[PDB]
């Protein structure tokens, strides 16, 4: 059995909260967050990886028009690397691919998709692998104005995924099981950039429907 609670913020696996701006690069932030966790586990060092590298260079995605995290991990593998944020900084608009192997800060040997809808498998992956890339329905006004507590809205649509975020842990708050979710809308959004989302509540907001992690 996995631990009852896991919080990778407490383990030094999670970089500061970023702000993607208007660019539809949620997928790229979700992807780099999962890579950053694996890089810390493998090398002992926490550093910011480049979402702009992904935006500009993953041709299977649509840059600031959106993308998938699976395609991002596939690119890092096929490309034999991803650059650091410092080497390839975020500008929030699409530009020509500027990937440089001199700035390479991580590699990827593959990825794994979590079995669809399986929150227990997602829990075990978070516990035993690290932070996991996830997609959710973030379209409700109640999500937009999240402040505190465990987020649950009966109107959330588990069949309508429209945002990519990072599951950095899980636990329980006053009896309500949750996922600890890192967003990419700045520290001013939510609770210092984070939201606790209902866990084991009928796959609320589709949290386990499009989850994946990279391998290093
Ligand atoms: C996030 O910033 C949240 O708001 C934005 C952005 N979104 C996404 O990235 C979502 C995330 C999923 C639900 C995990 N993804 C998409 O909406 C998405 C995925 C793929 C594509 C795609 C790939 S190739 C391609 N095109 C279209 C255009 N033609 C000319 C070339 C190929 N499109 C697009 C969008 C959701 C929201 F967009
Ligand atoms: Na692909």
């Amino acid at each position: 059995r996995a631990p009852d609670s896991v919080d990778y913020r407490k383990k030094g696996y999670v970089t500061p909260v970023k702000n993607q701006g208007q660019c539809g690069s949620c997928w790229a932030f979700s992807s780099v967050g999962a890579l950053e966790g694996q890089l810390k586990k493998k090398t002992g060092k926490l550093l910011n990886l480049s979402p702009q590298n992904l935006v500009d260079c993953v041709s299977e995605n649509d840059g600031c028009g959106g993308g998938y995290m699976t395609n991002a991990f596939q690119y890092v593998q096929k490309n034999r690397g991803i650059d650091s944020e410092d080497a390839y900084p975020y500008v929030g608009q699409e530009e020509s691919c500027m990937y440089n192997p001199t700035g390479k800060a991580a590699k990827c040997r593959g990825y794994r998709e979590i079995p669809e809808g399986n929150e227990k498998a997602l829990k075990r992956a978070v516990a035993r692998v690290g932070p996991v890339s996830v997609a959710i329905d973030a379209s409700l006004t109640s999500f937009q104005f999240y402040s505190k507590g465990v987020y649950y809205d009966e109107s959330c649509n588990s069949d309508n995924l429209n945002h990519a975020v990072l599951a950095v842990g899980y636990g329980i708050q006053k009896g309500n099981k949750h996922w600890i979710i890192k967003n990419s809308w700045g520290e001013n959004w939510g609770n210092k950039g984070y939201i606790l989302m209902a866990r084991n509540k009928n796959n609320a907001c589709g949290i386990a429907n499009l989850a994946s992690f990279p391998k290093m």
